[PDB]
C-alpha cells in the first residue's frame, strides 16, 4: 500500500512550457483578503501555473488555507532560486528569463515579452495608497535573476496586475488596448461607499473584476 505516494499531477501537467505565475508571499499569514485573491488568482492561471514562495521555512500543509489547497495550489518555502530544487518539473529559472512586475520600472511589459520571458514575478503585497515601494525588495534580493517590467503608472492589485499580465502575455493585447477603471467607488447605499485605490481591469459589461466575495468583504466592512 505505497501507490498514493505519487506525482501523478505532476506528470499529468507536463512538459513544461507555458508561462508560470510566481507570487512571492510577503504578507504575515493569510488573511481573508489574500484567500480571496489567491483562490481568485488559481482559477484564472490554473494551478499547475501558479507558485507562492519564500513562505516562512517553518511552514507546514497545515498553515495553507484548505481553500487554496484545494484549488491545487503549488507552495513552498524555498526562494526564486530553490524554486527548481523543490519542483524539479519546472523549467529551470534562468538569469534574465525572470520577469519582476514592477511598478517602477522604467519601461511596460508588451506582447513580444512572451518570447524573452519563462517566469513573471509578483510581490504577494497588500499595497498601501501611497504605494510603499515593497517591490523593491524583490529586485534587491535577486539582481542577477530578475528583469523589470511596468504594468502601468497605477498600482495594482496581486490578482490585478497577474489578470493584466495574462491578458499582455498569453492574450498578446497590449496595454493600452485594456479597459481599466482608476480608483473605482463602489456604493451600495446612501450611507455606505468605498473607493479603492487601485487600478482595476473591467469585464465585459464595465465593472471592475475583483476575486469572488471581495464585494461582500467591502459591503461587511461598509456597514461596521
Ligand atoms: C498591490 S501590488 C504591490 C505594490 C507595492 N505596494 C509597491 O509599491 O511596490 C502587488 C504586486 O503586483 C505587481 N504590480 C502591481 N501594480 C503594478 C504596476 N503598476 N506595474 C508593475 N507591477 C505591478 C507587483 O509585482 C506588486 O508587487
Amino acid at each position: 500500500s505505497h501507490h498514493h505516494h505519487h506525482h501523478l499531477e505532476v506528470l499529468f501537467q507536463g512538459p513544461h512550457m507555458a508561462s508560470k505565475y510566481i507570487i512571492e508571499h510577503m504578507e504575515e499569514g493569510f488573511s481573508e483578503w489574500v484567500i480571496l485573491e489567491y483562490s481568485q488568482i488559481l482559477r484564472e492561471v490554473g494551478a499547475e501555473n501558479l507558485i507562492l514562495s519564500s513562505l516562512p521555512e517553518s511552514t507546514t500543509e497545515k498553515d495553507i488555507p484548505q481553500r487554496l489547497l484545494k484549488l491545487g495550489l503549488r507552495w513552498t518555502t524555498k526562494d526564486l532560486k530553490g524554486i527548481n530544487e523543490d519542483f524539479k518539473d519546472l523549467e529551470l529559472l534562468k538569469d534574465g528569463r525572470v520577469c519582476l512586475l514592477d511598478p517602477r520600472a522604467t519601461i511596460d511589459l508588451q506582447p513580444e515579452d512572451a518570447t524573452k520571458f519563462d517566469y513573471f514575478v509578483f510581490g504577494g503585497i497588500l499595497g498601501d495608497h501611497p504605494p510603499r515601494d515593497r517591490t523593491k525588495e524583490l529586485k534587491t534580493a535577486y539582481p542577477n535573476l530578475l528583469i523589470s517590467r511596468r504594468l502601468g503608472d497605477k498600482q495594482m492589485t496581486t490578482d490585478t496586475a497577474i489578470r493584466t499580465t495574462q491578458l499582455i502575455i498569453k492574450d498578446r493585447i497590449a496595454f493600452e488596448d485594456i479597459k481599466f477603471i482608476d480608483y473605482p467607488e463602489f456604493r451600495f447605499n446612501k450611507n455606505e461607499a468605498t473607493e479603492m485605490p487601485f487600478r482595476y481591469v473591467l469585464d465585459k459589461e464595465g465593472k471592475p473584476i475583483l476575486p469572488e466575495g471581495m464585494l461582500d468583504l467591502i459591503k461587511k466592512d461598509s456597514a461596521q
